[PDB]
């Protein structure tokens, strides 16, 4: 009974670019796939892998910054919620 969400078009484009095949998700799925996006596109610092650089990327459009640490949970959840609607 986790909340279901419907990503808006930019977030959905990112999710589908890493092989998600649906239009509704749980938050934990959304997080999982954004993490995979970062990993597969190598947007992280090789030395401190918590650090992301996304200025040249649609991910930077979603989060509204050129760089962030994955420890920025307020920012990450807030920007994700701005990019979806709740279904069920
Ligand atoms: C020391 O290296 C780590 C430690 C933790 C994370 C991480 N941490 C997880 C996480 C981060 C923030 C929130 Cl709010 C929730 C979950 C999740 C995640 C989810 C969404 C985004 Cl936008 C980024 C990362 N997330 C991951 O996606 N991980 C888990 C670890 N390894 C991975 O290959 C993927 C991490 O993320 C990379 C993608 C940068 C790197």
């Amino acid at each position: 009974q986790e909340t279901l969400v419907r990503p808006k078009p930019l977030l959905l484009k990112l999710l589908k670019s890493v092989g998600a095949q649906k239009d509704t998700y749980t938050m934990k799925e959304v997080l999982f796939y954004l993490g995979q996006y970062i990993m597969t596109k190598r947007l992280y610092d090789e030395k401190q892998q918590h650090i992301v650089y996304c200025s040249n990327d649609l991910l930077g459009d979603l989060f509204g910054v050129p760089s962030f640490s994955v420890k920025e949970h307020r920012k990450i959840y807030t920007m994700i919620y701005r990019n979806l609607v709740v279904v069920n």
